[PDB]
């Protein structure tokens, strides 16, 4: 099988290279369009009931229009908002960018519209001591994705009206501002990753043929993968933060799989064979491996289908498309591309832009010797720091996307607090009862006013009028909206927005009038019910997670016992990472030398981070224990396997996680938080496999356990072989 497509990839090599290169050039030209068709929704529930509140809602009341933008507008030279020259200058170039954008703009509203008011809630548009009044603009489009693209047509010439100081905030101007940091960091990518990944290509291969290829493999995955995104948004949508989770993980894996293949190659090439020869033995060994790699980064990323995330369906989605397609191209593209050229992957060396790697073989004879003659010192003191990391786990706080996603120096993040400060109770966040009546009946006052009373039981709902009375007020509704006479919302904030994972809860217990159904809805359940259905089922995903990569272990091993000794130390950087992460992104230590801020972690990431790591140190797991495995089977004792096995791969793998520490590097100083938060995930991960796990860890376990490290059932050895894999 493996055998099979060693010779079939030499003797139609050329056609190989030629169909599978045009296709991933031909998918990169369509996936250039992607960053136009992609969304942004999908971290709510959309099954939960929360989200049926939110969408009744949005049909019987009217959208909220008025949180689109809020710009705050000052006068000049110390002026009060009371000179009726910057009045009408500022009202008529307002109304000057309405003019000019009829179509983005549904016009904006504010209390310059009529300075001589009574109503309260526009007079509260303007501060106290004066000099500071805002104003809110909406905007037009259906879903949240057209009034943010609409946003961004306005945005510049609207900049420029009181001169160039107005204070955008509100949803639109915060929203351009977060999804507008993957302009940022892939560019920061582009200028100071893939500079830095040329140097570590070039550091482990000697010539440019050699460390070049990696990269044109990695680079038509790339290609390849967002022409596969673009086609998926044809159907379901596909969501923004889907793009950089190609160009940091596709694109850090892909030139890995890459660097083994090429490596192996150029291997075989040292001890004699031929071009055929080693093309043919690449895929048997390395081919097998990137397989077998890929199939579980598969394994480990499909139990998050399972979650109702829309953000994390896109997701999984870009990891498979990207993955799948950097093993693809490892046993077609760069298996014909080293097999045309032959031995000139030496060919060009440095000039054109063994000593040292023997001693570097030597050096990792050495040190496996010293932890394999005295395992118990090292298998402890590491089981017990490891173990120690995971204690601040329990401080594990889940919040909700908000304006501090953003340094804390931010330009739109202070645009925003400066507006919390000026003009205090605008901004709410209440739980809104959607009760509905399937009898198509207009609600009584008196059920409303009963409803009410029950709701009025529970403790914590901000009164601010300081009158019971006045609470639960009926949600605002605009003309956009058609009231069936059966729904009937009231809405109120909460005192504490801790006391939300309680008090939504107590808000279900209440006794809804006969014939009405209450749904509870607003941000705050929007919230709690995500996260309520991420640990529902995180304990499935987490047991389809460990059985899939333990058995595809087993098929790509020869043993069991192997298998469970990955899972178990797998299992100890998963918990180790989570722990520094939790220490460093919710109780914050660490924050003002990489300029964020600390926050509880939003829920969906942390279903991410999970399957990414583990499944990430697991293909470092296959990508090691692999050689010891082929040592063994060449008839070599346990220790000599290890040995063996460990110091023929210090030099790849060395170089293989240099390379995604420099992408994921390259992500770490992202403006968004959650960006850093997976991409620090990344790091703290990858660097305890690449070290404390690969040089102490496996070779002092594998040492204790001796013989039993490569033993399997009989059986068990006959379905691993008769499903080709032999």
């Amino acid at each position: 099988m493996f055998a099979w497509w060693g010779r079939t990839v030499y003797q139609f090599r050329y056609i190989v290279i030629g169909v599978m290169v045009a296709l991933c050039l031909g998918g990169g030209v369509y996936g250039i369009s992607l960053g136009n068709h992609v969304t942004q929704s999908g971290f709510y529930d959309e099954g939960s009931q929360s989200v049926a509140a939110s969408l009744i809602g949005d049909e019987v009341y009217g959208r909220d229009r008025t949180s689109h933008v809020v710009a705050i507008l000052t006068p000049p030279d110390d002026k009060k908002v009371t000179d009726k020259a910057w009045q009408k200058k500022v009202t008529e170039e307002l109304d000057q960018v309405v003019k000019d954008h009829e179509d983005q703009i549904v016009g904006w509203v504010g209390w310059l519209k009529a300075p001589d008011t009574t109503d309260p809630t526009v007079s509260a548009m303007k501060t106290q001591d004066l000099r500071h009044t805002f104003i809110s603009i909406p905007l037009q489009g259906d879903d949240d994705d057209e009034i943010l693209k609409n946003y961004q047509v306005v945005e510049p010439e609207l900049q420029q009206v009181n001169g160039g100081d107005i204070r955008l905030a509100g949803l639109n101007p915060l929203a351009s501002e977060l999804t507008g940091t993957i302009g940022e960091d892939q560019k920061r990518a582009e200028v100071a990753a893939i500079p830095l990944v040329a140097v570590v290509l070039f550091f482990v291969f000697g010539t440019v043929i050699a460390a070049a290829l990696p990269a044109i493999i990695g680079g038509l995955a790339i290609a390849g993968a967002l022409g596969i995104m673009r086609l998926v948004a044809e159907f379901t949508p596909v969501h923004f933060f889907a793009q950089p989770v190609v160009t940091l993980i596709g694109l850090g894996i892909a030139i890995d799989y890459g660097l083994f293949i090429v490596s192996r190659f150029r291997e075989e090439i040292a001890e004699g064979y031929d071009t055929e020869a080693a093309v043919r033995r690449t895929v048997m060994t390395s081919g097998r491996t990137v397989v077998f790699s890929a199939v579980i980064i598969v394994a480990s990323s499909v139990p998050l289908l399972l979650f109702p995330q829309g953000f994390l369906k896109s997701i999984t989605y870009a990891i498979i498309a990207s993955v799948m397609l950097a093993a693809i191209l490892s046993i077609t593209v760069l298996a014909a591309a080293l097999a045309i050229l032959g031995p000139r992957v030496d060919a060009l060396g440095v000039t054109t832009l063994k000593t040292r790697e023997e001693v570097e073989r030597g050096f990792w004879g050495r040190l496996v010797n010293v932890v394999m003659k005295r395992p118990i010192a090292f298998a402890a003191p590491i089981l017990v720091v490891m173990v120690l990391l995971i204690i601040p786990l329990g401080q594990l706080s889940l919040g909700g996307i908000s304006e501090k996603y953003l340094p804390p120096d931010n330009a739109v993040r202070q645009s925003q607090e400066q507006f919390d400060k000026l003009f205090p109770g605008f901004r709410t966040e209440p739980l809104t009862l959607v009760m509905k009546r399937e009898d198509g009946e207009p609600i009584t006052d008196a059920q409303i006013a009963d409803m009410r009373a029950k709701a009025l039981t529970v403790s914590g709902f901000t009164d601010p009028d300081n009158d019971p009375e006045k609470m639960w007020k009926e949600r605002p509704a605009n003309d956009s909206g058609s009231k069936d006479p059966s729904v009937r919302v009231i809405q109120n904030g909460l005192e504490n927005r801790n006391d939300a994972a309680k008090k939504i809860d107590e808000l279900r217990a209440l006794q809804p009038p006969h014939g009405i159904e209450v749904f509870v809805g607003g941000t705050p359940a929007l919230e709690q019910d995500s996260i309520h259905s991420l640990f529902d089922k995180l304990p499935l995903m987490a047991l389809i997670l460990i059985v899939t990569t333990t058995v595809l272990m087993f098929l790509a091993f020869g043993s069991v016992v192997l298998p469970i000794k990955a899972a178990l130390m797998s299992a100890l950087t998963l918990g180790s990472t989570m722990g520094i992460l939790t220490w460093m992104f919710v109780d914050g230590h660490g924050s003002g030398l990489m300029n964020y801020t600390p926050q509880p972690l939003m829920a969906p990431m942390i279903g991410l981070i999970i399957a990414v790591i583990w499944g990430l140190s697991t293909d470092y797991e296959v990508f090691l224990v692999s050689r010891m495995v082929e040592a063994r089977e060449r008839g070599m004792s346990t220790a000599e396997a290890i040995r063996i096995g460990t110091a023929t791969t210090g030099r790849l793998i060395t170089g293989a996680a240099l390379i995604l520490a420099v992408v994921a590097g390259a992500f770490v100083f992202s403006d968004l938080v959650m960006m850093k938060y997976l991409a620090f995930g990344l790091l703290i991960a990858l660097l305890l496999d690449a070290t404390i796990i690969r040089m102490f860890l496996v070779p002092a376990v594998m040492k204790l356990l001796g013989d039993d490290c490569w033993w399997a059932p009989r059986w068990m050895k006959r379905v691993q072989e008769k499903l080709g894999l032999g």
